[PDB]
C-alpha cells in the first residue's frame, strides 16, 4: 500500500448465472489490496433467488436498483414468522427497495429474492477484525455450487439430519449447475403480510439512504449528501464501516477534504464527473472523469476533488469505519497570518481564501 | 404507585390553538403519576405550525395521521441546509406511523405541509435521569403563547438588554405581546423551506431522529395469531440509548390476542389508534385490575411486571405501545415452557399430561 | 435516613408455608427504609418446593444451609435441557454458601433435593434503578398462594379468555383456587428433572447466575488477624454489573477483629450466620450508634461512610455482608497510613513518635 | 492461512524436567500458524513446582487432570495473605482442581505447585492484541534456566536489590539444571487456611468447567456442553478467548455448525470419535477419528461434524474470542421454499429437513 | 521483531530549514520497526513557524525545551476565537511551555509557532489502529514543500475556492524553498488575550508533565516519576499511547520492571546513566551509558535497569498504550518458599530478598 497511481476499477471476474450474473471485483489490485476489501457487483433479474451463503468479511450491500426482498438468519434467534402442525416458520424477512444499504456481518447467512432487474453493490472488509481467516473473500455457500456440505459425507450426514441417505445427496447439490442465483420456477412465496429477542434479535439491518428526503447536506443549486453510520444504524457501531450517498447536480463540486479515519470507496451510479486526487507527495496520482457504473477507490488522508459534468454525478461512498469522517472549513479555522506566512500572502488574499 | 384500578384515560384537558387542538391527558393522574410520564394529543390543520418550544422532557412523538416537517436543531451543529433563500439546520419530514425523538431542552417546530390534518400523540418522560427539576411538563416556549395562559421566554427579558443583546432595533415584536393564535398558528400562503424535489465532520449531529414504525413491512413478529408487531428500541434507533424509552406498534387482525405477558424492564403506555379490542390485566394479590374494552382514542398505562392479556375484535385492534427504557422487554408466559414438567405438575397439582398441555 | 440508633433486627413477621417457613424482616423499618432494601429468611424441608414467582426486586440470595436446585428461566432463551421426560430451561444446583442472582421480573423456583432443610436469606433491592413502581417487595406469584393472603396472578384473568388464551379445556385448576400449601409445597414422591449423574448462540443466556462464596479456598484476605474474607462483585460474577449489589462472606476466627472502616460506595447489610461477636459503629456527630453484640440469626444494616468496627468471640464470628453496588468498597483506616507524618501530628496534637505509632 | 488439508496435532518439542515434562506444540504448523496461537502440554507429578514465568501471549490453561495449587501475581496489588515482624506474606493463591480453566494475561507471572500427576493444557494467543512483541511464544522465566535476570550483571544487580553480590548470582540460577518445573524437596507449604483491591485486584481467575453439574446443554441419551466466557468469567471480557467443554456419550453427535466469530481448538481428553470438516470450497479437508490426547484445530466459518465412538468423546474447545459463537437451527429459520428452490426439493423433503 | 542486540538511536535523516532543522529518526531500524513507530526531533528557533501538516500516525509531542504556541484544527468544530465584518477568526490556540506533552490524532492539522529555541520530540505510532495507510510516516503538508494541493490543478482549484487562477498557484507554494518551518518576518500575531462544542470540541490536548510539582512517585534521596495517560488526559483514552517522565538524582536507580502492556521509548533529555536490558533468552541485549540527547527503545515484557551517573538522568518515556504498565514488588508477592525452591535459597536469603 504504497501506490504510484490511482486507477478506476471495473469487475475483473464476471460469472454468469441462471437468474443473474456475478461481476466480481478482483482484490489483488494494490488499490483493493491497500484498501483491504473486496466488492462484488451482481444482478438478479426477476424471479431470481441468490443462494444463501456466508462470507468471510462483514459486508455492506447497497441496492443500486429496485425493490426486492432479502433474508438474513441470526443464530439463537427464534423464527418470529409463523403460520398454520405448522405450515411455515422462518426468520424475519426484509423487503428491500431501490437504494437501501444492507449490513451483513461475518459468518451470517444472507440471501435475497428478486421480487426491473435488481442491481446492488456489495463490499466486504477483508481486513476487518473478525475475519480471523485469511485476507481474502470466502463465501461459504450453503446450497448450490461445492456448497459447504459437499465435504460432508452422506453416510454421516443422514443421521446428522436424521433421515435417509437418499435425501442427503440432494442437499449436496452435486449436479447443480446454476451457481449463486437461481430461477424460482413456480415463483417463490414467503410468509409476508399486507422475550430477549425484542432487543438483540430485532436490530435494524438496512437503511434507505437514497431518499433525498433523507439528505444530510443540501444546496439547491446544487447537491446533497447523507451519511449512514452507527448514529443511524446500530449494527453499524459494530461493522466498522459506514456509508455516504453524494448526489451533485449541474456543475456541483464537493468541498474538498480528506478522509480522516477511513478510506473511501467511490462507485458511480450515474452522472459523470472528473475526480482529482493527490497523495502525501503532493504529486497527482489521480485525475479523470468518472461515469455511471464505475469504481474509484479513494483512500485515507489523501486529498480529493470532484465536480459533475453537465449530466450529473450520482454515486455511493463506502468507507472502512463505523463513523468515517472527512476534514474539509479546514483552513477557515487557522489564524489568517498563519495562512499568510505559510503561503506568502497579503491579508486580502488570506481573507479572500477564508471567506468564499 | 399502589393504585387499585385501571381505567381508559382521555385528554382531560383540551385546547384549540389557532391551527389545531392540544388534548392534554392529566398530569397528577395517579396512573400518570406512578407512571412518571406526561402526554398529549396534538392536532394540526394543513398549513398549521406548531410553536418552537423546548420541553423539560424527552419528547418521543408518534405521527398517527398526516405528513409534514419537523425541524429539530442541534445547537453547536452547523446549519447544513444568490437569488432567494436563507439557511438553518436540517429539517425532518415525517409521515403517518413515524416515531419522533425529541430530547430535553431540545427544540422542535412542526408544520403541516399538505394533505389532511396531522395528529401526533406525544409521550414526555417527566422523571428521566435527564429530567432535572421536578416531575411536570415544562415547555419553554421560544415563540408566542380565560385562565393562566403561558408566554414565551423572551418576555422575561428587558428590551434594551434584549435589543442590546441582539442588535436589532428596540421596536416588542419578539415578546409576542399581542399574539393569541396559540402554539399552533398557520402559514396562510404556505411555508417554503429548503427541501428536495427540484428538479430537472458531523458525528453526534448526523444521528437519526425519526424512524418509521407504522410500516407493515417492518414488523418483527407475524403472527401471534394473528396481527403483527413492530418494535423500536436502541437496536434500531441509537438515540433511545440515551432517552431510555422504547416503542411498540402492534396491529392485531380480527379475533386475535396477544400472549399473556408482563413488562420486565418497563412501564407500558398503550393507546388505541384504531380497531376495537379487550385487555385483561392483573397484579400481585391475584385479582385483575383492568377488565374493560379499549376503543380508539383512549389511553391505558400498563405497568411493570403486571401481567397483561389482550384480545382484538372484528374491526381489529391496533394499539401503540411506548415503554420506559432503551430496550424495554416483556416475558411471554409461553416463552412457563421453561419450567421442567414435574415443576408444572407439583405447583398446580396436575398430572403430567396436564403439564405438557400448557407447555 | 437520619436514624439515631441501630439494633439487631430480626424477622418481625414469619409464616410457615407447607414445606417451610418464611421469616420476614420488616419493610417500612426505618433502617430498611433508609436502607432501601427488603429481605427475608426462607426455609425449605427436604422435598420442599418454593413457588414460581418473579419479584419486583433483584433477588440476591444466599444459600446458608442445604443443597438443591433453583430454576431460573430467561424467556426468549431456548430451553436447553423418546421414553419419559420433557424439556425446559437449564436449572441451577445450589449448595451451602452459594450466592444466587435473581433479577426483577425474573422467575425462580427452588426445590430441596435431599439432605437436611435448606435456608436461604434473601436480599431484595426495592429501590434499584430497575425497581420501577414503588419501594416495596412485589412478588408476582406465578403459582398458588387469617388476614390478607396473596394469590397468584392468573386468578386475575377470566377462564374463557384464559382457556381461549391457552387452548386448554375450560375445566380453574390454574387460578390455584383451593390451594393452601403456601409458596412452599412439597413433592412427596420426589421431584425428577433433567439432571446429570447418569451413568455408565447463547450469549446473554449462558451467563452464570450463582457463584459459591462460602468456600474457604476462595477468600481474598487471610488474615486481618485472623479470619478470612471472600468478596463477590462484578469482577467475579458479571451479572452484578447490572444488579449493583455486592457481597462479602467473612469468617472471623476467635479473638479476631476487622479493621475500622467505612463503606465508600455502599450500604452494608450484614447478618450473623454463626459465631459470636461484637460490632461498634459511629457516624458524623461523633457518638457511636451501635454498641451491642450480634449473635447468629440476627440482622444489622451498616450504612454508607459510617465507620465500623467488629470483634469476634471465642466461638468465632461468621457474618455475611451484602452491599448495594456492583463493586462496593470500604476504606480501611489503616490503608491514615497515607497521611504525611506531620499531618498526623498537627491534627490530634501528638509528637512524631505518636504519629508513626498509628501509621 | 490458506489450507489444503487438516491434520491432527501432537506436541512436536517434548522437553523433560525434574518434576515433569514439557510437550510443546510447535506453531510453525500452518494450522497453528493460521490459528495464530501456541499450545503447550506439560505435566507436573507431585511435589513439583513449575517456575514462575510470564508469557508473550495471554493464556488459557485447562486442568486436564487433578487438583492442585496455582499462583499468579498482579502488580500494584497488595499481598492480601499474611502471618506472624512477618513470617510470610504473598499474593492470593488459587488451589485448582480437576477441570478448571485458568486465564493468564500477558506480562503476568503465573506459577503452580502439584499439591495423581497434575495434567493441564495451555493455549497462548500469539496473535492477540497486547502481544506487541513478535508473533511467537516468549516465556520470560523469572527463575531457572537463562531466566530473565541472566543478562543482568551481578555488579549492578546487588545494589538494585540492596545486598551482597554473592547472593545475587544465586538468583542467576546459572548452574541450575532443572528447567521450568522443580521437585520441592522438603515439600512446599504456602499460607493456606482451613480498599481499591476489593475490585480490580480480586477478580476471578479460574472456573471449573468440567462440573457436569455446570453444563449449558444436556441430552440424557446423550451429551452435554458448557461455555466459559465473559458472561461467566469477567477476566474473559478482556482475554479475547473463551472455552467450551463438550462431553458426548455413546453415538452422540453435536448439531453441526461453524464458528461465527472464532477458530476452535479441539483437544480430546478422552473417548473417541470421527471428526469431519469441510472448507469454503465445499471439498473435505478433514475426516478422521479423534482419540484421547489428541489435538484438532478447527477454524472459523468452516463446517464441522462429530460423533463419539462406542467409548465416548470427552474434549475441550478453546476459541479466540471473548464470546465465541457457532451457528447450528441454521436452516430451521429459512422459509421452506427457499430450501426447496435452493435444493430442488418438494415440500415434504423440505419439511422433513427442518423438523428432525 | 526478533532482535539480537539493542542499539541507542540518533536521528538518521537531518534536514535543514529556514527557522529550524528536522532530525528524522529512520524507522527501518528493526528496533523502530519492531516498535512500529517513528520519531522526529525538530527545532524551531524564534519567530519560526512550522507548516501545518497532518501525519499518518497519531502523535505525541513532548516539548523538550521552552514555552511556545501550538495550533491544532478539529473539523466540524467552530472557530471559538474572534475579533472585529470580522478582523480574524480561527481555532482555539494552545500556548505551550517547557515540558508539555502534545497529543495529535491522525488526519488532524497541527502547527506551532516559536513564541530560547523551542525543542520538542515527537513520536508517531505507525502501527496504530487508525493508520489504515501503510506502516510508515506520511506527513500531508498543507503548505510549503509538494504540499497536498500540488497535485490539484489550478484550473479546477480556483473555482473550488471560488477565486482567480492566479491566487491559486500561490497556494501551490511551488517555488517555495523553506520546508516545514518558516521565519515569520513581520512576526506573527494570533488572537491571544491577556453548544455541542463545549464537550467534543473542547477536550484537553496537552499536559505539562515536567512539573516536578506534578510527580507521581518521589524519593528525596532521590528521584521522581509521573505518568501521563487517559486518567489524566481524556484524549489519551483514544490515542493508545501514554507518557512517563522519570527524573533521577545522584546514583538513583529505578525499581526494575518490565512493561506489561507496551514498549517503552526512552529518550534522554539530560543527565547520564547506564541502562541494562535483557530479553526472554535471559542473555543481555543491551548494556550501556545513556546521555543527554539520546534514544533507547526498550520493548514489551523485556527487563530493564538503570541508574544515573554523578550528573543525573533526566528522560521521557513514551509507550504504546493508553495506560501502559510496568511490573516491578514483583517478587515481594510470591510466597517465600517459592522463591526459596525456585532459587535454592534458605529462608534468610529469601527474606532478605523480599525485604530490601
Amino acid at each position: 500500500c504504497r501506490i504510484e497511481r490511482l486507477n478506476a476499477l471495473e469487475p475483473t471476474r464476471t460469472v454468469r448465472s441462471e437468474a443473474g450474473v456475478t461481476d466480481y471485483f478482483d482484490e489483488d489490485n494494490e488499490q483493493f489490496r491497500c484498501a483491504g476489501v473486496s466488492t462484488i457487483r451482481r444482478v438478479i433479474e426477476p424471479r431470481g433467488l441468490l443462494l444463501p451463503s456466508m462470507s468471510n468479511a462483514p459486508r455492506l450491500v447497497y441496492i443500486v436498483q429496485g425493490r426486492g426482498i432479502v433474508g438474513l438468519v441470526m443464530p439463537g434467534c427464534p423464527e418470529t414468522f409463523q403460520s398454520f402442525w405448522s405450515r411455515d416458520e422462518h426468520q424475519k424477512v426484509y423487503q428491500f427497495q431501490e437504494g437501501d444499504v444492507l449490513a451483513v456481518p461475518n459468518g451470517f447467512a444472507y440471501w435475497c429474492y428478486n421480487n426491473n432487474p435488481v442491481v446492488a453493490i456489495t463490499v466486504l472488509d477483508t481486513s476487518n477484525d473478525a475475519n480471523q481467516l485469511d485476507r481474502s473473500h470466502r463465501q461459504f455457500l450453503l446450497a448450490g455450487r461445492e456448497n459447504i456440505l459437499r465435504g460432508f459425507s452422506t453416510e454421516l450426514l443422514a443421521a446428522a439430519f436424521g433421515v435417509n441417505m437418499e435425501l442427503a445427496r440432494k442437499l449436496q447439490c452435486r449436479d447443480d449447475t446454476r451457481g449463486e442465483i437461481v430461477r424460482a420456477e413456480n415463483g417463490l412465496q414467503v410468509l409476508r403480510p399486507s422475550g430477549f429477542e425484542e432487543t438483540y434479535c430485532s436490530m435494524k439491518i438496512k437503511q434507505n439512504i437514497g431518499d433525498p428526503r433523507r439528505a444530510d447536506v443540501f444546496n439547491p443549486r446544487g447537491g446533497r449528501i447523507t451519511t449512514l453510520n452507527s448514529e443511524k444504524l446500530p449494527i453499524l457501531r459494530f461493522i466498522q464501516m459506514s456509508a455516504e450517498r453524494v448526489v451533485l447536480y449541474r456543475n456541483a463540486m464537493v468541498s474538498p477534504h480528506w478522509n480522516i479515519n477511513a478510506h473511501s470507496i467511490m462507485y458511480c451510479t450515474g452522472g459523470r464527473g472528473r475526480v482529482e486526487v493527490a497523495d502525501d507527495r503532493g504529486e497527482t496520482v489521480f485525475d479523470g472523469e468518472l461515469r455511471q457504473g464505475q469504481l474509484l477507490i479513494v483512500p485515507q488522508n489523501f486529498a480529493m476533488l470532484e465536480r459533475a459534468g453537465s449530466a450529473g454525478f450520482q454515486l455511493v461512498s463506502i468507507k472502512t469505519s463505523d463513523r468515517a469522517m472527512v476534514s474539509t472549513s479546514a483552513l477557515r479555522g487557522m489564524p489568517v497570518e498563519v495562512l499568510m506566512n505559510s503561503y506568502r500572502l497579503s491579508r486580502d488574499e488570506a481573507r479572500r481564501v477564508k471567506l468564499t
